[PDB]
């Protein structure tokens, strides 16, 4: 417990900068059915379920656009990966490997990965020798469709977001600035004056480099973080396998009457598949909108609310791509070594009451100082860090101390 | 009407601090039915309505958590109830009465209170000698279930919120500070400099004490405010009585055919009850979310929007518990004695144009001053409350006045 | 592309003020049917569709209130239309024409205007000699009902909003101020110091007058902007004509059996009309809520988000009425002539590190200055625009330059 005090104030004298990951899926496997295998205005039965599959397939492109296609203007490649001591080598993409993903992005696409249909349709669809129709024939009607924005296009949106978050700050307003100077403005957004960063820059950079190194150390070796994306791929691949099991094994299970039971059994199996696809879309839409609002709040700016864009007070955020999802590298500030100091509302000198121009009056026991409330940086009391108004008699809790005029 | 002026500005020279109540219900009576009185995978008829009763019963715990369980960290008991002259004796709980509710909270639980089922099931459920099953037998199937968070647990959440709002300010950022100093920051959040509070502290405290006294004076003697909570308890107790009337009197009203009309009549009566319970939940969910967002906006911080967290410009807010609801004690600031003063954009001296470092230039008719725009606190024009830029010729509306250098 | 730099910062040295239009429909034609032509507790068939028509008719009054009836307090007529050089003659209403609409509002009601039922029912309803019932008889049952707030009442709400946005600023807080001084506060809200406006006031006013003149020049001559309101009137008038075509021509198309096909055909035609009226309400509700939130964000204040209240950084907004809609005259600021200057974190003098009290250190190549980051307004480095803390050794990127003490 931290209890009352009419005499004291708590101020932190240390801090630490932490980088933490948040994993959010935004997309889902776009499934479509060619009902001719199940001027063609409409079939009566298979069309009603396939129009819904088309509806959610368009929603996946809508979700991916709403999370990644939030900005377009190109900040050109950074590309040096040093930025005043902050090691961004884990985060910027390189042409040294022709995929041009970041080293962390490559790990996301390694751990989140695929006797199943998402495998079999791809093994069927050779970029040449195969087409949509020939494999809708070779495999009875079920298809997975191309994404509007592929992994590399999503990676280019991530690259532009990274360059725009490092070379400048997304709002305010917004114009290009050096990086440690930008984080000094992030400090001023927290409530800590800018000078606190420039004089701790190597320590802040070392804390950042340690946290960013342990992120990549954790992703592969401690896999318990990547589960949220393993689910969306595996459980939908399972959905396609469970459908095809009933559509392939139940050919020798379940004339006109026997046929009208078997085919309607296939339609009942399709209804079983479609209804849970439409239910999985309820999670994907919610998590995609969460990723979109955290893109606007954490990456495209600096958030006012706490524990939303990572734990602690928000500093900034960086995006990284993943199969059907995005990872937010939330950089946050948290104070440490809080300590109680005796405080006063005003300082009395020569019969006049002085108030801090910004900050608080605090004492080490023997002398009084003026200090910013959000970090212990004490200063002598002067005529240019205080302002005068009123009398030493009208104030409750006023205390006597000398005030200097340099 | 207040009309145009290119020459003048309106500034208030007085203010008053008001405390006002907002009453919001957040919970509803959790009803459940044991269908055996109406490996047991499912009954066909009574199960479908009882699963919905279970669904809204879980929603009541969800609503109560969303409004009260918004924070957990304990600020220990205050417990002195003086805080620089502001009398919080009406608001803090005491162990002098073993319920440990606040004196106002005890009045809320007095006026909002209960030949009816919410009474009869409780008179049936003795803490010993009775159980759930024996009274589901003694009274045909209808039950009201325990809340996840009882009145005392809700009171402990209120106690922690009060201690966290008095001992510190919930964001920014957030750390413990003396109370009148915290309200000085609330003044600076309004737009009035902090010194205006410390020199009016006894007057502000007296206004607060008068308003907080009239709140408790009003609740019991002028009951027209408590109606919003009387409704949610009485109209749901009426719903249970109206159900049981048809389930008990219509035993001698409405063989296999006569039975299949009577029992389905009981199910039709249950549908009548369940559908309006699910409609009452529409009000309870909306008001609980309103209480949750006003907990985050009014209690867990200071609101930027006006007339939301009480009438006038928002200062702070304090929670108090009530049967199935929460009361917000909105403390707000409103300016008074607005007055028009002649104003100028810049002051010309020695051929240079000076602008106020913050505030406006105003004149009493004979001399020019610099003043904060949000409260009339005039000051002499100096070189440290103005900044220089430009010429006396390029400015429209510029005026001549001396500027001093102390 | 704009690429990296650890050494430089981009600052704009020019700007331009633009006025742009956003058009939003908020209302829809309130249709009602007297089912006696198609103690009267209910008819079975026509009542179910007419209760829905009543439901959306009440929603149109709700939408119009939510967008226009957001404030009530009267700022009296301005009425001079000069406001420091900004020509508001296009925007304020005049009694020189007895409608008392603004010259732009009169153009909105000219271009958005009406062998059709919205015409025929009005030609039927003479203010005298006709009534609701006699024309529900002369034309079989279909009616369009009066709006709760007419065009002139909506115009009075617009007039009060204009007076409240010009004579004062709607929050903060809010009190009456001269107009160019208010826009100086709008500049400070953008991030540009107030003095930048007063010394460019004639240029800013000329840019405003040119944009506001081209708005009215565009509306009538280049009609491609007014289409969003042409649709909501014409396509609903078409809906009433398409209904009446089936209700009037199909009297000689489609005894008890032939009657029970014909009348149900009229009900099927009514279902065709009602379902698309309820679908058009989905657009009208969304656009009305967009107009309501942009009334609160753009007119009743100044928006923090970009490209929402017009393109560029938001300055202010003015409302104008239109048939079933509102037009927002978004005034926005956008910087121009961005230029790169060499920058430094701190300035070293006499062994002490100095930081800018607000702004950045920049150099013309030969000398160092301090400047606000959001507009190029350079200043000499002094002891009253910098503050001292730390040493010249602990800072990365520090540079040497003299600092003056006036």
């Amino acid at each position: 417990c931290v209890a009352y005090s009419n005499n004291s104030i708590a101020i932190p004298t240390n801090f630490t900068i932490s980088v933490t990951t948040e994993i959010l899926p935004v997309s889902m496997t776009k499934t479509s059915v060619d009902c001719t295998m199940y001027l063609l205005q409409y079939g009566s039965f298979c069309t009603q379920l396939n129009r819904a599959l088309t509806g959610i397939a368009v929603e996946q492109d809508k979700n991916t656009q709403e999370v990644f296609a939030q900005v377009k203007q190109i900040y050109c490649t950074p590309p040096i990966k040093d930025f005043g001591g902050f090691n961004f080598s884990q985060i910027l993409p390189d042409p040294s490997k022709p995929s041009k993903r970041s080293p962390i992005e490559d790990l996301l696409f390694n751990k989140v990965t695929l006797a199943g249909f998402i495998k079999q349709y791809g093994d069927c669809l050779g970029d040449i020798a195969a087409r949509d129709l020939i494999c809708a024939q070779k495999f009875n009607g079920l298809t997975v469709l191309p994404p509007l924005l592929t992994d590399e296009m999503i990676a280019q949106y991530t690259s532009a977001l990274l360059a725009g978050t490092i070379t400048s700050g997304w709002t305010g307003p917004a114009l290009q600035i050096p990086f440690p100077m930008q984080m000094a403005y992030r400090f001023n957004g927290i409530g800590v004056t800018q000078n606190v960063l420039y004089e701790n820059q190597k320590l802040i950079a070392n804390q950042f480099n340690s946290a960013i190194g342990k992120i990549q150390d954790s992703l592969s070796s401690t896999p318990s973080a990547l589960g949220k994306l393993q689910d969306v791929v595996n459980q939908n691949a399972e959905a396609l396998n469970t459908l095809v099991k009933q559509l392939s094994s139940n050919f020798g299970a379940i004339a006109e009457v026997q046929i009208d039971r078997l085919i309607t059994g296939r339609l009942q199996s399709l209804q079983t598949y479609v209804t849970q696809q439409l239910i999985r879309a309820a999670e994907i839409r919610a998590s995609a909108n969460l990723a979109a609002t955290k893109m606007s709040e954490c990456v495209l700016g600096q958030s006012k609310r706490v524990d939303f864009c990572g734990k602690g007070y928000h500093l900034m955020s960086f995006p990284q791509s993943a199969p059907h999802g995005v990872v937010f590298l939330h950089v946050t500030y948290v104070p440490a070594q809080e300590k109680n100091f005796t405080t006063a509302p005003a300082i009395c000198h020569d019969g006049k009451a002085h108030f801090p121009r910004e900050g608080v009056f605090v004492s080490n026991g023997t002398h009084w100082f003026v200090t910013q409330r959000n970090f212990y940086e004490p200063q002598i009391i002067t005529t240019d860090n205080t302002f005068v108004s009123g009398n030493c008699d009208v104030v409750i809790g006023i205390v006597n101390n000398t005030v200097y005029d340099p």
